[PDB]
């Protein structure tokens, strides 16, 4: 029955059910800043992200919640990490290297052939022989071995090592707890729960966090909202994360990718996009 729509085009609001299981995702640079037999996620008074997770898993006793992590832990850190599953019915642990993402990855010297010849259809002195030369000799460097976006991605411990994982549990959302349903309910660790969620809806089940705090309002990727696995408007962020190599800080391949699906672009009316797209739930802290 029920539709919103924007930039004059019509679109379903979709279900996320109770079964929906929730997402949150941590990767440690540095494991060794905790001590001996504790979950390595932070959780002081300032940041009390692991007792935020346990708070949510304890309200919503029916759902998966699952924790996405990275990092190089110890065996006693496994350890403490399969602890907190089992005190939890509902807590499931997700290691990074234990999931297959292959699906999603693409060669490195394929987006480099993608690139070069872009930079080759350039007119005769527009173009930058300086990146060329540059981006020629890359291409030269990669091995087979390791001749892979997710591998190399992998192998950061900076921000970008976060988001570009976060990008693909968006996309598997659901077949990454691999009872629980198919859609995913991603949240940042310092949201607080204080109530059930619920049944939700999400225009063509898709939903982002915006931030309306100091009078401003801004789209955040820290909440997203998903009901199905592979979600078009997801897989279009794939296309741009496809397209780079070592993408910049706030190039937001997610961003665009959902923007570019719902056709909003640099003219369209922000907060009318914003209105459009908000997750908001009385029930969490954001």
């Amino acid at each position: 029955s029920q539709t919103v729509s924007f930039a004059g085009k019509e679109y379903e609001l979709k279900v996320i059910d109770e079964k929906t299981p929730i997402l949150f995702q941590w990767f440690e640079p540095n494991p060794e800043r905790y001590k001996k037999d504790e979950v390595p996620i932070v959780n002081t008074k300032q940041h009390p992200y692991l007792d935020n997770v346990t708070n949510a898993a304890r309200i919503e006793s029916d759902r998966m919640i699952g924790i996405f992590v990275d990092g190089d832990f110890s065996v006693n850190q496994k350890t403490a990490f399969s602890k907190l599953e089992r005190d939890f019915e509902n807590v499931m642990i997700i290691y990074r290297e234990d999931v297959d993402f292959s699906m999603y990855d693409r060669k490195l010297s394929d987006i480099y052939h993608d690139i070069i010849c872009e930079q080759r259809l350039r007119t005769e002195d527009k173009r930058d022989e300086y990146l060329l030369n540059l981006l020629e000799k890359e291409l030269r460097e990669i091995s087979k071995a390791q001749d892979s976006l997710i591998s190399m991605y992998a192998k950061k411990r900076n921000h970008a090592w976060f988001d570009f994982f976060r990008n693909l549990a968006l996309l598997k959302a659901g077949e990454i707890f691999r009872s629980f349903g198919e859609g995913c309910i991603y949240l940042d660790m310092d949201m607080i729960l204080t109530g059930k969620l619920g049944t939700i809806y999400a225009p063509d089940g898709i939903s982002m966090h915006v931030d309306r705090r100091n009078d401003s309002v801004n789209i955040e990727n820290s909440a997203i909202i998903v009901n199905r696995s592979n979600h078009p408007a997801l897989l279009e962020g794939l296309s741009f994360m496809h397209s780079k190599v070592d993408a910049h800080p706030y190039y937001d391949g997610l961003g665009k990718g959902v923007k570019k699906y719902f056709n909003f672009t640099p003219l369209h009316n922000y907060n009318h996009f914003c209105d459009f797209i908000e997750f908001n739930h009385p029930n969490i802290i954001m």
